[PDB]
């Protein structure tokens, strides 16, 4: 029999407003070696990110923001015309690129097609702070102000060492010296350049002093997190992904103290499963929506200003797969997204579960939207326990229930939301909507196990 859990809403328990363009994806500075890819003709990939959200932000960096070469003059290798670079493997290593002015061109396109914000990375590893100053100035040239959003100057700074981009010696104190004669620079070209930083993990010794020090150079704190990895270790299940990760609770702590103590806001600029790529049977699988969709919200309601899960290529952990040449689809990660996308923006409010401890991976948010109708996102990340959820709180004469589905946990396929897959081009409509049983101030909802549900009241 399913577990019998209360779900109290409080419309006076005021949380967080999530902000239009909190979604977002984070792709390898790589692909901007293929003028192809992002490019005002790849109208199929545009489709997928307006689906994601009317406005969001495009993240572009990774280890590949290291090994990737501005050049006014470059042109792209034929080989480049055909690249889909798919998130750094982080073992060797990534292979040098060049990036053209035909390739900023196109980005500029677009981010006009699909009406996000960019944050762009800057080759602090490897390249010259005057080739980051000459990229900038082509970048706001090309781009804007409006639809530049940042600048970051390095991708993960804190693991250039373990990644043979500096000495084992490098430290907080020697990127800071870096960070500030790349910025220097930078701002020579570009008065009105903005930067956020530091672009990696939240840590005591990195992200914190970072803050304190560059506080007036910068628009917000750029942070990272991966759930799992590394993907060779049995830990990394399932199982774990659907559990609290008393990790991420810490940093978003720290990152709410920096926002205290500096006025700074915090993103978090590159997210996903499982990191070194991901894991097969894991990041690949419907799973991946449950926890995406549920660290959206979790975010969300701790005061983040946005997410941006990384992908590219066919990556284990791709919200969207695929290449101009192939085409592009949905993994399952992206139905997560999606139904973060159908809910909308609004004022997050007090969701109280109770009765709840026999079924304790069922997450529930409710939301004011900016529409004035209550919605209620409920992830049953139980991968044994089916759910009764009695709704109090919330006085409508009608809800609806559009579903998060897959038979099974671990698929890697079978995926709908609203009764329906995603199509070509990010094409999406619930086929299946149903009401949701009892009446005002009593609604009873039923979910399997491991599924999803978002709630809509008149
Ligand atoms: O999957 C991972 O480990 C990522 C970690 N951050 C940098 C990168 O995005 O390039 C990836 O290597």
């Amino acid at each position: 029999s399913p577990v019998r859990v209360g779900l109290s809403v409080d419309a006076s328990a005021l949380g967080h407003t999530i902000p239009p363009d909190y979604t977002g994806l984070s792709y390898e500075q790589a692909q901007m070696a293929n003028p192809n890819y992002f490019s005002g003709a790849n109208t199929q990939l545009a489709g997928f990110l307006r689906t994601l959200g009317r406005q969001g932000v495009l993240r572009i960096g990774g280890n590949t923001s290291e090994y990737t070469f501005w050049n006014r003059h470059a042109k792209p290798t034929a080989a480049d015309e055909h690249l889909a670079a798919g998130p750094d493997k982080g073992h060797h290593a990534a292979a040098r690129e060049v990036i053209t002015p035909e390739a900023v061109n196109n980005l500029s396109e677009f981010l006009d097609k699909t009406g996000w914000k960019l944050i762009y990375g800057l080759n602090l590893g490897k390249g010259t702070p005057e080739n980051a100053a000459d990229e900038a100035a082509y970048v706001m040239e090309t781009i804007g102000a409006d639809r530049l959003l940042a600048f970051q100057l390095g991708n993960e700074p804190d693991l250039f060492y373990r990644n043979g981009i500096r000495p084992a010696s490098y430290d907080f104190a020697a990127y800071a010296g870096d960070w500030q004669r790349f910025f220097t620079a930078i701002r020579k070209r570009v008065p009105n350049a903005p930067f956020a930083g530091p672009d990696t993990a939240y840590n005591t010794k990195w992200l914190v002093p970072f803050a304190d020090k560059f506080k007036h150079d910068v628009k917000f704190i750029s942070s990272h997190y991966y759930a799992e990895g590394p993907p060779t270790d049995p830990s990394m299940t399932i199982e774990r992904l659907m559990k609290p990760n008393p990790r991420l609770l810490g940093e978003t702590a720290g990152l709410k103290q920096v926002e205290a103590d500096t006025g700074l806001p915090f993103r978090l600029t590159e997210t996903n499963s499982c990191y070194q790529g991901g894991k097969q049977g894991v990041s690949d699988t419907f799973a991946a929506a449950l926890w995406a969709g549920d660290l959206m919200y979790q975010q969300a309601a701790a005061g983040s200003t946005g997410i941006n899960f990384h992908g590219g290529g066919y990556g284990w952990y791709t919200p969207v797969a695929g290449t101009p040449e192939d085409g592009f689809i949905a993994r399952p990660e992206y139905y997560g997204m999606l139904l973060f996308a159908q809910a909308g923006a609004g004022q997050l409010l007090g969701a109280k579960l109770t009765d709840n401890s026999a079924a304790p991976l069922l997450t529930a948010y409710a939301l004011r939207g900016t529409d004035g109708r209550t919605r209620i996102a409920l992830f049953n990340k139980n991968l044994d326990a089916d759910v009764e959820v009695a709704i109090s709180g919330v006085a409508s004469p009608s809800g609806t229930v559009l579903r998060l589905e897959a038979p099974r946990a671990d698929d890697t396929t079978d995926v709908t939301f609203g009764g329906a897959p995603v199509g070509a081009s990010g094409s999406w409509s619930p086929l299946v909507q149903e009401y949701v049983p009892g009446h005002s101030g009593q609604f009873v909802l039923h979910m399997r196990k491991a599924s999803g549900a978002l709630l809509e009241f008149a």
